């Protein structure tokens, strides 16, 4: 009963089964610095969970991985904390990890609510 | 049809729909080596669970993070299964991630059921 | 209302609530090489979700965390792309983080659907 949205060999972006959302973990554009990156994951994830049936304001959790999580975890809140609607942020745990691509600073893997 | 727990600009320390808690991951208090830290972790998540719905004998899965795993996995493991309702282990995952302070040696990320 | 599946006191294998199966991150057999390792790992997933009541074709989530993203991203790639199930590839999130002993290279975290 899952259904997935965008899907090759690799990873489908989105896979719904009974009322929830699982994301793959969005990484930027050709954005190069922290502000401009973590904006880009953001977009990414606001078009997914609009094809995957679920919006900003039915996020049940986000992991957030920076490369660096001392130089960049202000300029992520910056960002994020913009971003939110309004009295509606998810649960969330912030964390330092490398990421598959060395230009890639930030990385986020949500889980949603269908509706 | 989310509901939230203990919301600010950044985080919601749990997000609750349809049966699932999803909880924030827990930092330590004041505590500065890693049994403390680990006690205060759980500490915490004991007392979000409560207000969320749910108990530790529901815990659905735990992500425990390690600021240094190689050092410091030995003394989470007394501590958390010490914890741990008799029998009722949850599935986990422990990984090696710098937290978001410094000081931070463990921080774990929880999902419940209610009940 | 949470069923367990191999519990000990340190974490259950795998734990199943309302038509969710979450598994403990799985590591990999004796092998010492990423490609070998990445098939034992993926191999324990199989024979768990076989006992949590799942299939590879029903898997919603996974995080692969990978000692050295750098030098073994593209042997994870090879394998994990072999292994999963024609046009049913689920969400996913790949990053970097040291594991609880040095010789594991890959470890992986799956959320699957009852079925």
């Amino acid at each position: 009963e899952p259904t997935r949205i965008a899907t090759n060999d690799r990873l489908s972006a989105a896979v719904c089964f009974d009322a929830l959302v699982f994301l793959s973990g969005q990484v930027p554009g050709q954005a190069e610095d922290i502000h401009g990156q973590t904006r880009e994951v953001l977009a990414k994830i606001d078009a997914l969970l609009a094809e995957a049936g679920s919006r900003k304001e039915r996020i049940l959790s986000a992991t957030i991985y920076l490369k660096d999580i001392a130089r960049d975890f202000a300029a992520l809140n910056e960002v994020w904390t913009q971003w939110l609607p309004t009295g509606q942020a998810p649960s969330r745990t912030t964390v330092q990890a490398e990421l598959a691509r060395p230009s890639v600073l930030v990385e986020i893997t949500v889980v949603a609510a269908r509706g």
